[PDB]
């Protein structure tokens, strides 16, 4: 079955709760496996302790830069970047989990959770999962963003891992 993973998120040092994500390994196994392993930390690096550094209300919440914490960094379990696996899953609505990138074939570790349908990203960002539980937490994160993406609270993934 497809992995279930979790992110436990704080804002300004107080817990918001847990976001549970299904990773669609049946569609995008390489992309799912990268995210899964970055949640468990089993390769010796990953999302634990990193931040949602770019959050835009009515768009998305972006995280995963565990090296530079600002959108310039992150790395995959395979190397610094890996190819776009496919574009089969679409940005259909709130709760979609998708890879951030800097152009074609530049997936690393940065990712975003959509808070609206973002159809213009179809064919450009690899969708690889969705929120199973914790959209309330996502809406809290979203509420601490701004048009510029700068967050108004420090949003930290304090813990993360694999549920199944
Ligand atoms: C740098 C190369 N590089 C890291 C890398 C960079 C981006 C691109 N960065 C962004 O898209 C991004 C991030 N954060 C913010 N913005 C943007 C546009 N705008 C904001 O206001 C905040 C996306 C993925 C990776 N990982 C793959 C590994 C890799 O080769």
């Amino acid at each position: 079955g497809n992995p279930l993973v979790y992110l436990d998120v704080d804002a300004n040092g107080k817990p918001l709760g847990r976001v549970v994500l299904e990773l669609k390994a049946d569609v995008v196994p390489k992309t799912a496996e990268n995210f899964r392993a970055l949640c468990t930390g089993e390769k010796g690096f990953g999302y634990k302790g990193s931040t949602f550094h770019r959050v835009i209300p009515s768009f998305m919440c972006q995280a995963g830069d565990f090296t530079n914490h600002n959108g310039t960094g992150g790395k995959s379990i395979y190397g610094s970047r890996f190819p776009d696996e496919n574009f089969t899953l679409k940005h259909v609505g709130p709760g979609v989990l998708s890879m951030a990138n800097a152009g074609p074939n530049t997936n690393g570790s940065q990712f975003f959770i959509c808070t609206i349908k973002t159809d213009w990203l179809d064919g450009k960002h690899v969708v690889f999962g969705h929120v199973i539980e914790g959209m309330d937490v996502v809406k809290k994160i979203e509420s601490f963003g701004s048009k510029s993406g700068r967050t108004s609270k420090k949003i930290v993934i304090t813990d993360c891992g694999q549920l199944s």
